[PDB]
């Protein structure tokens, strides 16, 4: 789930691991996350 | 959530909410749903 994967990479980073590679990661996720709240409101904009 | 939003378009199309628009924004879920495998793949290739 985003959220899942968003506490995975999380413990990652409180292990150091891959730290550059990570924050690519990081923002992909957020990018989904942000994508995801863009659905929403396009779902909301239907609706009306 | 995704999971929310996912159960909600399902939802709507057993519905018959405005189709067409519904479809793009199902479709555009499943996208962010592979983007989302593909994050995944590419931790565990960073793990390897």
């Amino acid at each position: 789930s985003l959220a899942a994967l968003k506490s995975e990479l999380q413990a990652l980073k409180k292990e150091g691991f891959s730290p550059e590679e990570l924050a690519a990661l990081e923002s992909e996720l957020q990018a989904l996350e942000k994508k995801l709240a863009a659905l929403k409101s396009k779902l909301q904009a239907l609706k009306g």
